[PDB]
Parts: structure tokens; C-alpha cells; sequence
């Protein structure tokens, strides 16, 4: 009964899609790509909004364009057909405080400058020196303020910590949940806003046999018969046999495997269960929750000075006073515990003014955990969403020379037509955005256990399974290429 | 006759004396060729009593700079102001285009940042695979990334990124690519009187130790147990240990012919190969300074850091687009003079915003430096040479063209126009006791070598100190300061532990 297959890939995200592509390109046939959703792409998904406008609600950028192999590949194509597949949209950040207004490039505040000194401080804090304890990003910032208070103005002490939190939008984590050791990292060059990551997804998906793709099939278990064979079971009853399998489900979905209860959507029952090294790696790495909100307006009636805008959370002069009077990190903690609801100003938010970079009168906004989890939970209540983001949307329009926003969801004033929201934390085949470090996490344990496979036949691919480009679309891509190559060679020696 | 002999009263030599004294060492003296202390640290006085550091000006790497932290503690204790954090957002000016900084369409700072990453990736974990000139490195980048750069970015980015010339005091075709990018361990603090630092240390040991105008010309280390030193005037001192702090450039004369060169010291026996071979790894740049003193501030204090970019050409762009490789671009870059204020980048510190003084402190680099210090006394010519960039700057700062008021001919209808009252220029390249600014790398150079050679010393008795004898803070005031405490400590114990 079990139909024979050379290789069976679980998940049609970019890792799985590139693993299949690699296999076909290497002359391997009789393979399959099992995907639980009714589409390919995984965390790469482009959606349609007001008037046919398109937005990437998952990944949006090609990072590290200096080294990024996926980007380079895409750039080569565009060098021939002259087609526009991406656009370099890095720009000078505009920072907005609710009270003070724009604080970027300010001749008195000089925030970007002290931020740079802070990064250096963090680097001098962990780089080189072995054995330093980890601690949260927030605690790292307080330590910086404490040690350098003699060289900072009251305004810098107040607004710097809030401006530094834009890093929260790189991890999808609040600074008190984020590992200080993982916060900073060098970007290998400018980023490139993909103009349809779906275009990248379809190009790869289409580079191999289409009857290889099986959508809407949710894998529920994988068994290794200690006799060169692997049994896979789709929920739709079908059973398969294969020499090899490449598992590319999110680290969060795979986690479900090391816990009791098998009736969880997306969970895969492994027999034998995943090795202890893999099991144990889950206690040393976690998952962040970066989310997106697409604010679509009728037309562009605001300044297009920049395509990057960050709204700072609220700060107070009281905080400055506490920093001035604290004797040590211990007292600052005590004094800081000063005693109410969560508003659009309770945390930083990162806005992408697509008007300037793509010409579309819309804003792409990034949010972090825990806000992401609350906002996605009420993803349906548009009225409530507008109320929540109304004050910061207004403050932006002010700073960008415009009037308060008008709710046109059902000539001189910005009219909001639609609001789109990500759903990654509530989606069972997602359960979050991507791998992230809580203080104490060592991503290396997971990368090592994943790339060494459960055994010779059961392998892993995905953004959480590799070092360079970890968490990125291109890293997931490379991992796909990594596992398919190892298998092509092995089979090649058949 | 003496226990320790310190040659040079720069900050390296003065710290070394301060230390020895701090460890109760007796009978030590400081021999300085000049008629003052401070070496490359010199604060001069100009119009209306304004003071300027014509040598070192900033405390670099304030996060780790131990000299700076010491000054900071002093300030915490007495409230006296010893420095100010003058880092600021740079204003970049092009003769034709005007301001090109923080531009919504040019975004030069962002690509310059990428430019920096690329440089790290090229020399990263490769053992520094064959260095080239900063200029060459920049061309590689332009070529390899042209597909992702606009025409104007290709034109102005190379010019803007040359601000790095003012950090080395070397033009981009003479500068080592591998050493072009530095750490910058935190903000910089402008010393509000480095003379305060020099004075403090000079006053921390026996005032009778110092001997000014004493040019040392020969250091003889007899296989016995004492060293012999003789100033040019004839006086000969002999001591247990000797800490030589003269600048690398001067020390590099000991390995040349003709002991008639001013400053050159004759070693007996000669400097071992290791040391002499160290000088083969280039070194010594020529950062220079010009101070423009105005009657009063009549320009906008938008920033305290202004950089005028050297002229560029669209013709250059066209060539980057065409070249098919590094060799074709290299040769396709053949344009067949005259040096003007626009032939190189110039760095202007607008002291009005940071220190409330109506002056500009301008930094220049080799080969321009030597030419400008050559005519330092020709005020009229100095004015004509920089007049165009000065006006270009004043225009951008919402002011008028400069008026020459250096002579006793003041006017009354010039209250809205900036009035230049005086110009002050350095003389480091032409001063025999400095012969340049400080250690620097020509492509192919390797500082580690001279550092180890100097650090190791000629022997347990003939030691070295100075901004070229250390790794952390190399070429900086604090590096020289530390190197001084270093040799001091060693010699200290070798004497304290004895009897
Ligand atoms: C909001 C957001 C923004 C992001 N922005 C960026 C960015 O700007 N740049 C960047 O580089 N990265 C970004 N990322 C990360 C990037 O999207 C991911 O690294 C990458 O898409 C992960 O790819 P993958 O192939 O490993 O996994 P997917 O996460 O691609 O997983 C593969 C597939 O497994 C399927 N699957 C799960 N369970 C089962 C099952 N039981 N049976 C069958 N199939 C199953 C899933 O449905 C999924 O399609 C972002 C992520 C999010 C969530
Ligand atoms: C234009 C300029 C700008 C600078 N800006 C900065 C800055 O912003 N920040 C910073 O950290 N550094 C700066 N520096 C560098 C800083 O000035 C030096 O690192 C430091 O002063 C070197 O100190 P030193 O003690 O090693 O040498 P000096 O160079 O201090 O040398 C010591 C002494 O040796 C004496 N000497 C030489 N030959 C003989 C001889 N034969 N006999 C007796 N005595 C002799 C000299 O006259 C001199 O006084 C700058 C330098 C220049 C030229």
C-alpha cells in the first residue's frame, strides 16, 4: 500500500520549496512536498487589500544584501530581464514622541549618536569576554544609563532608552523578554524591500514537478523502521514510504512533538521520539511574535520625507530623576518598580511609509510581543483597531504635515479605507513569527541538533535550523539547499 | 648619576615621570628638546585671548579611555569643566550642489555605512589578504555594487567617505585600506584645555627633574650596568634606566645616515633588527590644523561638525558604469592639475556651537598639510586659498561671504557679515621634533610589528614609550599616556624590589 518515494518534504515554505527545487535540479525523481495549508510560501505570504493593492504580511525584506545568496540570485535575474523584483528602501529614521514630536536628527538630543555609543557598550559588554551572565535588553540599557549618566543630558536619559527599543521590532520581542546577548548584530549591508516575496516563492515552487506538491495535507506522524525506510501519515489517511524526509515545520510546531497529547493541529508524532539532544534544545531557544498591521488610506496627503517612522513609547521626567538618584543597578530596580492600561503608546511601533518607496498610500506597521498577541486576537474588530491606533496615526500625520485621520472604512484629510492584520500567533501551522532568544538562550544548541538530523534518514530544514541567516527567509532557503544536497549525493552513490 | 632618564616631555614622558615619582623613585630627570612641555599637545592663544589646541584636541574612545575617565573623576569631585561632548550630526558640503547630508534622495550616510561593512567583509578572517589603498577599496565597492547604487551616490559617496582622511591625516591613495576603519569605542570629548592635562601631570613630580631645550643626540649602553646620554649642549648624564619617548618619525632617524639631523639620536650599540625592521611597516601621517578666528558668530550653529567635499565629476560615474573589471576601471581612470581648497576634503569644527567661540578649527591631510604649513606666515595667501570654502560654508549656514579684517582696518557697515580677524596654522610637518602628526598606515603596513618591537624594548635598560609603542589607543593621547605608565611601572619595581 505505502507508495514509494525517494524523498518526502514536510512543509512548502521557502525551505521546503528550495529543498524540492534542489532535488529536481540534481536529477532526483519520485519526491513529494506535503503542505498543511491550501497554499505554498509558509511565512512568506502576500495578501490583497483595498483596490487590489498588495502587501507581504510575513517577510518583506531581503536582509544582508551584501552576502544574502537568495538576494544575489534574485539580483542576477533583474540584471537581464530588467524587471524590478525589489527596491532598496533604507532611509533616515523619523522618530516621534507623543509630547515632544519629532526627535530624530535633533541638534540638542543627538539620540542616534548616543544610540551608537550604546551599541558599542553592549558589544564591549559581551564580545570577547567569556562567562558574562546574559540578562534582558532592558537591564542592559539601564546599566548603560547608570554607567554613563555623567555624560548624558536629562533629555537623553529620558528618550534614549525608548529610541533603542526599535530593536524590539527586529526580534518581535519586548525589551524585558529579550536576551541582551542576542539584541545587537551586524547587518551585512542594506536591506531590500521585496516587491512581492510571492514572486520569489512562485519562481522556486515552479522549478520542479508540480505533481510533487500536495496541499492541504497535514502530516501527523513519522516512523523510522530500523531497516532503511520512513513512514509518513497525512491526516487524510494516506500513507507514504520514503528513503528520506526533510521536516521544515516551524520550531514552534515541532515543539509540540516533545509534549503529551497528539491531537494538536500541526503536531507530528515521532516514532521513535525525537532524540534527547533535540528535545532538550527546546529549553534553550524560544519564539518571538512580530506582527503586522496594514493601514490603507484613500490617497497620499502627507510628507514623503522618509519611508521609515518609529513612534516612541511614553517616557517621563520622573524616570530621569530615578536614574540620577540611583546608587546601583539594585536600587534602580527597586525605585523603578513605581505603581494603567495598554495603549498605542505603551510600546514602540515601527511604520513603513510605502508611499515614498512604492507609491502606495499605505503604511506597513510592525509590532512586537506581547502587543502582537493582543492585537491579532481582536484582528476582526476594525472599529476597535482604529480606536487603538488612532492617536499614533494622528501624531504621525501631524509630524508629516497633515490633519487627523478620517475613518472611511465603510481632499485634504487622510481617509483610512482598510486595516489588514497578521494572524501568525493564532495560526496552528505558524504559532508565532520566528525563533528568538529570551535571556539565557543559546540558539546554537538547536542549530546543531537540527542540522545533524534525528538520524541519517530524518532531517530538518527551516529558519531555526541554521546559523548564517538564522530567522531569515534566506537562511531557511539555504537550509533547504543544505539538506537536499546531502541527500542527492547519498542517493547518487546508490 | 641618575636612576631613570626620560627623553621627551610629551604626555608619554610626563606620565612616566609622574609614575616613577608616585612610586617614591628618586633622582630622575626629564630631557626635552623644545622650550616647553606637552610635545604634540600644545594649546595656543589667539584673538581676544581665545585658546586652541593646535595639536591633540579630543579624548577618543571615552568608554574605555583611562586618561579620560581619570579627568572625569576629577570633574565629579570639583565641578571644574575639563571637556565637552561635541559629537554632532555632520553637515556635508559640495561646491556646486551645496549640502548633501541627511538627504532624502542621496542617503549617503546609509551607503557609507554599507561601504563600511563591505570593507570589514573584504579583510575579515583572511589575514588581511593583500591590502590596497582606501581609494582602491572604494573603487572595488563601487564596481561590485553599482547595480544597487544611483548615479549621484556613485559620484558623491566616494567623496564623502574620504572624511576618513582627516582621521589618519593621509590622502586616500596613500592610506592603507586594512587600517582605514577603526573602532571608535564611544563618543569623543573635546578637551577644554589639554594644557590642563599636561599642566596637571607636569606638576605631579619634582619641578627640578625637567630640563628644557635639551636635545639628546646619543644613547650609549655599555655592556656594564648603566646607560650614557648626552644632550647636544654637551652635558652628559648616565643612568640605570632610560625611557625614550621621541616620536616614531624622529626615532626613525637612528636608522639613517648622517647624525647631523635635528632630533636624531645615536644609539650605541645600534638598534637591533627587530626594531629597525619595524620602520619598514610605514607610519607617520600628517594631520594639520588651521584656526579661523572671526570677530563674532554671525552664522547658524546647526552643527559643530562640517565637512566640505572635494569636487567630483559625472564623468567619473560614466566610467564606473562602463568598466568590465578592476583592471579596466583602474586604467579607464586616466584623466590628464592645480591644488585648490576643493581638491581634497576639509573638516571644519564650528567651535561656536560647542564652546561658544566665534572660530573654526579646520583639519587637513597630507599632501595638502605640508604645503599649507609652508606658507603659515602668509596670512593673505592663506585667506585667498580657503576663501571659497569659507564662503561656501557661510552661505550654507545662512550667512554672508567672509570679510578680511586681519589688518587694523575695521569697518562699521559689516555687522551682519562674518569678519575674519586672524588665522592660526600648525607646523608639525616642519617641526624637526615632530616631523609629522602621528603613526599611520601606508598600504601594506603592519602596526603590530612596531608595537611589539617598541613594547619589547632595546633591552631591560633602553625602553620605549609613545603613541607608537602601544596597541590600545595607538596614535592617541591616552595611548601615549598609558605607554608611559607602562615603562614607569616596570622600571619602578626593578628598583623598589631591589633595596
Ligand atoms: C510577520 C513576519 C515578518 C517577517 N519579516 C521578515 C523579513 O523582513 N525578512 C526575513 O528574512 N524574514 C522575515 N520573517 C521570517 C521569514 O518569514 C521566515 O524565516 C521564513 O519564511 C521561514 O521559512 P520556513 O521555510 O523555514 O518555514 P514556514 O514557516 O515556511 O514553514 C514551512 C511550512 O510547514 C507547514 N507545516 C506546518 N506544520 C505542518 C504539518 N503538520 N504538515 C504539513 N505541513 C506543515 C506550514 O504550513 C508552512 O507552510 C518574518 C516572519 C514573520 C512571521
Ligand atoms: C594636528 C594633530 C592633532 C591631533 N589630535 C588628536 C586628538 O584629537 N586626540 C588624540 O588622542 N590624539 C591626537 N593627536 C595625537 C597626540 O597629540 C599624540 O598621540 C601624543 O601627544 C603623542 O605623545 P608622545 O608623548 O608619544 O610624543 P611627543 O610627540 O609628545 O614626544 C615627546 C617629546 O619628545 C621630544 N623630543 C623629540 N626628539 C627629541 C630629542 N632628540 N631630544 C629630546 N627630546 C626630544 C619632543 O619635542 C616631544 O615634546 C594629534 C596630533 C596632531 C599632530
Amino acid at each position: 500500500s505505502p507508495a514509494k518515494k525517494k524523498v518526502i518534504i514536510i512543509g512548502a515554505g521557502i525551505a521546503g520549496l528550495k529543498a524540492a527545487s534542489t532535488l529536481h535540479q540534481n536529477g532526483i525523481q519520485d519526491c513529494l512536498v506535503l503542505e498543511a495549508r491550501d497554499r505554498v510560501g509558509g511565512r512568506l505570504q502576500t495578501v490583497t487589500g483595498y483596490q487590489g493593492r498588495k502587501y507581504d504580511i510575513g517577510a518583506s525584506w531581503h536582509h544582508d544584501t551584501l552576502t544574502n545568496p537568495l538576494f544575489l540570485e534574485e539580483a542576477q535575474l533583474s540584471l537581464n530581464d530588467g524587471r524590478t523584483r525589489f527596491v532598496f528602501d533604507d532611509d533616515n529614521f523619523i522618530y516621534i514622541d507623543e509630547e515632544r514630536g519629532r526627535v530624530d536628527h535633533d541638534k540638542e538630543l543627538l539620540l542616534e549618536i548616543v544610540d551608537n555609543e550604546m551599541s558599542k557598550f553592549a558589544e564591549l559588554e559581551f564580545h570577547q569576554h567569556l562567562g558574562v551572565s546574559d540578562c534582558s535588553f532592558f537591564q542592559l540599557v539601564m546599566k548603560y544609563l547608570l554607567q554613563r549618566r555623567q555624560f548624558l543630558t536629562n533629555d537623553q536619559i529620558r528618550y534614549l532608552p525608548q529610541l533603542c527599543r526599535y530593536l524590539e521590532l527586529w526580534h518581535g520581542l519586548d525589551w524585558k523578554l529579550l536576551s541582551a546577548k542576542d539584541t545587537y548584530f551586524g547587518h551585512q549591508g542594506r536591506n531590500a524591500f521585496a516587491l512581492n516575496y510571492d514572486s520569489v516563492v512562485q519562481r522556486i515552487a515552479q522549478s520542479f514537478p508540480q505533481n510533487w506538491l500536495k496541499l492541504s495535507c497535514e502530516v501527523k506522524s513519522i516512523t523510522r523502521e530500523p531497516s532503511k525506510n520512513v513512514t509518513v501519515n497525512c491526516e487524510d489517511g494516506t500513507v507514504y514510504n520514503a528513503d528520506y524526509v526533510i521536516i521544515t515545520v516551524p520550531q514552534s510546531v515541532l515543539n509540540l512533538s516533545v509534549q503529551p497529547e497528539k491531537n494538536l493541529r500541526g503536531r507530528i508524532e515521532f516514532q521513535p521520539p525525537l532524540k534527547p539532544v533535540i528535545q532538550d534544545a527546546f529549553d534553550k531557544i524560544h519564539f518571538g511574535a512580530l506582527g503586522k498591521v496594514i493601514f490603507e488610506f484613500e490617497e497620499c496627503c502627507w510628507s514623503n520625507e522618509s519611508s521609515k517612522i518609529v513612534t516612541l513609547a511614553n517616557s517621563t521626567n520622573e524616570f530621569v530623576e530615578i536614574v540620577r538618584n540611583a546608587e546601583n543597578l539594585d536600587e534602580l530596580d527597586s525605585m523603578l518598580e513605581r505603581e494603567t492600561s495598554v495603549t498605542c503608546w505603551s510600546q514602540p511601533l515601527f511604520f513603513v511609509n510605502l508611499s515614498k518607496s512604492t507609491g502606495v498610500a499605505s503604511f506597513m506597521m510592525l509590532m512586537q510581543a506581547p502587543l502582537t498577541n493582543h492585537i491579532e486576537s481582536i484582528r476582526e474588530d476594525k472599529e476597535r483597531l482604529f480606536s487603538f491606533f488612532q492617536p499614533v496615526l494622528n501624531k504621525i500625520m501631524k509630524c508629516l504635515d497633515s490633519e487627523d485621520v478620517i475613518d472611511g472604512m465603510r481632499a485634504n484629510k487622510p481617509v483610512l479605507r482598510n486595516i489588514i492584520v497578521s494572524n501568525w500567533t493564532r495560526d496552528p501551522y505558524s504559532r508565532g513569527a520566528y525563533s528568538a532568544c529570551f535571556p539565557g538562550d543559546d540558539p546554537v544548541d538547536m542549530v546543531v541538533a537540527m542540522s545533524n538530523g534525528q538520524d541519517s534518514r530524518i532531517r530538518f530544514a527551516g529558519e531555526h535550523t541554521i546559523m548564517d541567516g538564522a530567522g531569515c527567509a534566506y537562511g531557511a532557503w539555504e537550509s533547504g539547499r543544505r539538506e537536499a544536497t546531502r541527500i542527492s549525493d547519498l542517493l547518487k552513490l546508490e
